[PDB]
């Protein structure tokens, strides 16, 4: 037969907390002619917390039972970032800046 | 036969909290020319809190059962960003900038 | 036969929170002459906050139960963005700029 | 037969925390040209607090039960990041810079 | 037959904390002409507290079973950058500069 027994009297839990912040971030990046990011994060974690809890309970005595849990991930992403030429850009992403030139003179 | 018994009694459970915030976040990214983003991320993560809590509860005694849980990604993505060319751009997204000039003379 | 038997008396549960927020944000990204964003997030994730919970109850003694629980996603997508050309642009988001100019001569 | 009994009273748990922040960031990265960025992280990692927890309770005298956990992950990803020329380029990301040029003079 | 027999009594478990921080930061990468930056890290860490916990319950007296956890990870990715030439560049991303020139004259 066989038994599971589980008792729980009197039990006062408190603050249990998971936080995530700021993950994965890209801040202040100017490019001057171009900017090329290619942003594919493959994100399986865990922020867990566990206060007084218990996992699955399983009773299965003498059972020819089959549990398979599968998770297949494929890539196979082609991506393509291109750009032929650039010239004469003048880029001013900061403040208060004074007599910013780009001259380009050319003569055949 | 067998049993799976689960007493509870008397209990306070409280501030039970799971938080997620600013993931995978892209901020401030100027291009003088160009920006070229490609934002493919594959997420799975967990944030989880657990006050007091159980499993699943299974009682199947010389089972024959079959339980299978799947869960199958395929990514053959095809992305393509293409510029052919870029030139005499002034791009000032800062602020208070005074005489920002560009300038392309060209002679044959 | 079996038995699966929970008795749950004089529980006070409370403050039970699960919150997401600016995730898979992309915010200020100027460009001079262009932008292509291709945006193509893939999210499985979970925020999650239990609190005096259960899991599934399952009885099934003897049983030759078949369960299959599938998720699939094939990905095959085709994104192109193109942009021939781009000259002689001026672009300000920024603000109280003076004197912003760009200037193009050709002669043949 | 066998017996799993677990008796659990007047616990008084609290202040578990779990907490994950600014992870993986990349900030602060001016091109005077381009900046190519190719942001492919792959996180299984576990940030996990546990507090008068168990794990899964698996009574299985005397079976014949396989069970199976895959985790499978393939990548097989093709990404091009190309750009043919850049020249004449002036970029002032930084502020309250004055008299800043660039000239480019050719004559055949 | 067996027996498995865990009793707690009178337990007063607090301040259980795990914290990950700034992990994998790259931050002040300025570039001249160009960054290049191929992001690619693998994390499989373990941050983790634990306080009167304890692992699985496993009660298998004489049985057959057959238990797989596998975990498989390939990575054979294909990742180019590519910049055919730079020249003629001014990129002051400091505060407070002055005078900053480049000139390039040819004569053919």
């Amino acid at each position: 037969g066989g038994k599971v027994q589980i008792i729980n009297k009197k039990l006062d839990l408190s603050n249990v907390q998971s936080k995530c912040g700021s993950k994965d971030n890209i801040k202040h990046v100017p490019g001057g002619g171009s900017v090329q990011i290619v942003y594919k994060p493959v994100d399986l974690s865990k922020v867990t917390s566990k206060c007084g809890s218990l996992g699955n309970i399983h009773h299965k005595p003498g059972g020819g039972q089959v549990e398979v849990k599968s998770e297949k991930l494929d890539f196979k992403d082609r991506v393509q970032s291109k750009i032929g030429s650039l010239d004469n850009i003048t880029h001013v992403p900061g403040g208060g800046n004074k007599k910013i030139e780009t001259h380009k003179l050319t003569f055949r």
